[PDB]
């Protein structure tokens, strides 16, 4: 490969590149130009590419790179939306380690993403506070810096995702006076506190350092919001008017930096609401509806309180060990299309890791692809071709990484079975009356056997598939044993009960265990150690609760206990086609408190 | 002589922890005194009450070990004596257990047995009211009256109309959800709730008792909340008042007369939101409570003060509100695996003196089991013991002996089952202090409960610990599995008080000689000890309680151990230059808390979920 007419940037920049893209032997002529979005035209070697803004280079490279090897080349894009982010959660114990950051600013690069940002909580280190991210793997000075010159080598922008009010559960919990002062009642901040505007300033100083002066406060719904220490410090007083109070600071704040704010929508007396409507720009976030129709009525209702307003799409993987490309596919086309329609010029792909981050960072690619893909095509033409030059995969064998989720049964949002099968109890299974192992057991051994094959289709992504073939092998056991433990007892069928607790229960601790170290390696990979510990304790008390299972069997088997009680229990439906979603821990796990004091 | 079935039929049970000698008495109620024994082997034995028999019986059997000449005469201070225990913190006693506990309580002279049921009694038409939770059905708590009845003991549940209903608003299911203010609280004024309170005194009124505590405490946000959004901002105190006399009503079309815990009245009137406090009375509540308080006793409780004046204050705070006033002592047993019967005599001799100050009519002593109920149900005997001592004679010269008679063992002995808790620097009068609890579950990697431990110190009263409960365990009787538990335990916490910062020290310095020993010898050792002290344990737990809530202990050491093998898997990685460095060994340990920051490096630290992990567990 020659290219002519590029830097030395650009050239660096590539090389890095080549260690996923193969680019052909070709002569090529690289200039800038407004004409459009991205410009490719050429025959017989020589191809002249073209680009508006410098970071399209590179996925104008990926398009290359694809068309090239079948065809000798005209391809023109005109992108939607001028800017195009993708958000990592990075408070919810994953912390995504440095060079995974790396990885991903190059494969958005090649995507033709924008925009790189990291959900902050408490999880970024602030001088003079050292509590907070104690412990949570928070990113250093030093860290976050090397994360955005890397992104500045593809100009690619990065903007740090934080919270200045509510949201910081990690954080408050310290009893110590220092932290304890700063505190309004439960995760929320005590708004008025000075104390507490020293440590936005804190927030502020630290961001300062980066070349990035693009920020989201955050400021989410927070019910609460006056009600604690608020109320016992204050009295009763207007709480919208106590929210604009403290925007008002936060934002003169920032500004003492020059940061310009995004935040949620969500909080959004009047006078006070629109002089601060002026100074920020709000992001309407939604991952659920399923409709065009519904979008345009939600943009409508936003545009009657701003039209400075970004929307912030999802790509689903906050819903235990397993993503769902599938559904995030389905909300991308349509909120697209509203986003088109309504003049949105910026779109946020957000990747929460709700309760514990245990799905894996990379596992969401495909709804990366599909929202890049949506923005400068407007339609999923070159989708799987350009995903596989990006990744080495073609986009439908990725997306089965999603099998977990995609019992028939079930298009809707997170109906989440990877999860609240596998961290079930088993002598008091509680979401018993929302299996069909009719239709579940033989779903997710062929998902076991899928995501096998696809391993090896995998590349450097092979470990992703690896964790979901195993989760999906325990599934299919595991889904039902607790069911057949009790239709064995019922009938006081000792012979089965007896293979059931003396053979089947102890493979699938070993199996489980099996999952926890791909699980750890995945981990490992893509994140720092820090909030693995979770994960530990989590496998840890299922597998114990395992061995109680098996206990509990043996003493009735050997006469010791006249009825087991556990299974004397009538199941009732754990909320309310049979499945469901349950995405807390805690209660998955037991009926018991375990939080409570 | 002058005995009944009943009575005969009791005593005959009683022979079980009473051995009575070969002697004949005669009996006779009298309002004379409390309890009446005189003679020189035949014996008059008298009663105020048909339950102090039984306190007469531990009696007589003490006096006449020794002698045969006894002249006694008992005049009790509290009408009431009552012991109260959690069965809704995971530990729901089974009923063998709770026959035993009544028997004993009997002796001690107790006049009433009370179990804290949130929703761990079956309520018709409520399936998710105990759900998995082993909640009493009707036979089982018929079975466990009947059986108090059996003694003339007084059985009075304890439940929830407001607030501590976590167990049960847990389930995302329309007529659950439909019932909640905010947090575990129910929302005021929603008639759903007051159907499901209707069916709460049902369920109850199958009973002969017609005596309830309703509880109501420690409700913080009630009105905030749902509330808040569908009636907008209303008076706290006058609210309360409004569920008060709704709740009260109800009760009364079943008969029965209630009791409720004190602590929202004040926590709603004063101005900083705290218990000790003298506090204004709205006028629309004055007016409000003038009815109410007429028709319901406050419970006042306390657990903490280590002097007879500040209790005082806090009597003279509830004159303002009502003189239909009882009392809630402790027996310390809500801080991990190990009680604290030491702490609960120094501070039941000062409540006493102040009950009586003020002309306490009845008192309660409670025996909680916050966050999983770990501590063992039979653990707090000694402070059964003493609060019946000081309430029938007002000191403790018979408590050794009638304690010794009562169960076999020495007071003296059977208090060394604290001695997980009792380091040697902390002065004797802190409540809270639980190292017990917090060295057992603090991860290995990270530490977090680090710069509270005293290696010099603690490793050698844990180690000196287990042989001293070894010893006692062999003496113990039926009471040797409480003994095994704490035992086993110290054997832990003597080792594991410092491991982690051995490792830490080792990996800093790079003796990678010690960081070998540790992952390969010292963490499995450790893990076994764990795996042992998990059993008996569960021996401990099924022996005194439903299996239900066990599972949230499994989850908890599982993960422990879990944790071990990860510190294990790291270091061998480290060592193996697969890693560049542990990253959690990196980190410098800050104080957990500043609470008690005070000459000692201990603190109170008493949950599991924060002393195990830095990390969000609970949160999305
Ligand atoms: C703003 C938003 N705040 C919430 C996030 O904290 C969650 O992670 C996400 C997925 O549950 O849903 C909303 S989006
Ligand atoms: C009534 C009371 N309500 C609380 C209980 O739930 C706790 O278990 C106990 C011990 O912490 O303290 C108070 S007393």
């Amino acid at each position: 490969v020659r290219f002519t007419g590029l830097s030395l940037k650009q050239t660096q920049a590539i090389e890095v590149l080549k260690g996923h893209i193969s680019l052909p032997d070709v002569e090529v002529a690289v200039t800038q130009s407004d004409q459009a979005s991205i410009s490719i035209e050429g025959e017989e070697g020589h191809y002249q590419l073209t680009y508006r803004k410098p970071h399209q280079l590179y996925r104008a490279l990926s398009l290359l790179v694809t068309v090239l090897a079948e065809a000798d080349v005209e391809i023109e894009e005109q992108a939607a939306y001028e800017d195009l982010a993708y958000m990592v959660d990075c408070s919810r114990n994953a912390v995504l380690n440095v060079a995974s950051a790396k990885q991903m600013i190059e494969i958005l690069a090649l995507m033709g993403y924008s925009t790189f940002e990291l959900y902050m909580e408490d999880t970024y280190q602030i001088e003079g506070q050292p509590y907070f991210g104690y412990f949570r793997g928070a990113y250093s000075a030093e860290e976050l810096q090397e994360i955005e010159a890397y992104a500045q080598q593809f100009d690619v922008t990065f903007v740090p995702c934080i919270q200045t009010l509510a949201h910081l559960s990690a954080f408050v919990k310290w009893g110590v006076k220092e932290v304890q002062e700063l505190r309004d009642v439960e995760d929320i901040l005590l708004i008025g506190e000075e104390k507490v505007y020293d440590l936005i300033d804190g927030m502020f100083a630290t961001l300062s350092k980066l070349k990035t002066r693009k920020v989201n406060i955050g400021m989410d719904e927070a019910h609460l919001v006056g009600l604690g220490r608020y109320l016992i410090l204050n009295g009763v007083v207007d709480r919208s008017l106590l929210m604009c109070q403290h925007l008002e600071r936060v934002l003169d704040i920032a500004d003492k930096y020059g940061f310009h704010c995004q935040m949620w929508s969500d909080m959004f007396t009047r006078v006070y609401l629109d002089r601060l409507k002026d100074r920020v720009t709000l992001v309407y976030w939604d991952y659920y509806q399923d409709s065009e129709e519904k979008y345009n009525r939600n943009f409508r209702n936003h545009h009657k309180i701003s039209h400075d307003l970004a929307f912030a799409g999802g790509a689903w993987k906050w819903i235990g060990f397993t993503p769902h490309n599938h559904f995030s596919r389905l909300v991308a086309i349509e909120a697209n299309k509203a986003c088109r329609a309504n003049q949105i010029k910026e779109v946020i792909v957000t990747g929460w890791g709700d309760n514990g981050g245990e799905t894996a960072q990379f596992s969401i690619l495909p709804s990366l692809q599909i929202w890049a893909e949506l923005s400068y095509r407007n339609d999923l033409d070159g989708l799987s071709a350009h995903f596989k030059t990006n990744t080495g995969l073609t986009v439908e064998d990725f997306m089965q990484i999603d099998l977990a989720n995609l019992l028939p049964d079930l298009n809707l949002s997170g109906i989440n079975p990877n999860r609240y099968v596998f961290y079930q109890d088993i002598l008091c299974p509680i979401l018993d009356q929302h299996m069909t192992p009719e239709q579940d057991k033989p779903h997710f051994a062929q998902a076991a056997e899928t995501l096998a094959n696809i391993k090896e289709k995998a590349g450097n992504y092979a470990y992703l598939f690896e964790t979901q073939a195993q989760l999906n092998a325990i599934l299919s056991s595991k889904v039902d044993v607790g069911r057949r433990i009790r239709q064995a007892y019922q009938a006081d069928d000792k012979e089965s009960l007896q293979q059931i607790a003396r053979q089947e229960l102890p493979e699938l601790r070993s199996q489980i265990e099996d999952f926890h170290a791909l699980f750890s390696h995945q981990w490992l990979k893509e994140n720092k150690v820090f909030g693995l510990d979770t994960v530990d304790i989590r496998m840890g008390g299922l597998l114990q609760r395992i061995k109680r299972a098996e206990s509990r069997i043996e003493v009735y088997l050997a006469g010791q206990l006249d009825r087991i009680d556990e299974l004397e229990v009538e199941i009732l439906p754990f909320t309310d086609f049979a499945a469901t979603t349950a995405n807390q821990w805690h209660t998955i796990a037991t009926a018991s408190t375990i939080y409570t004091t």
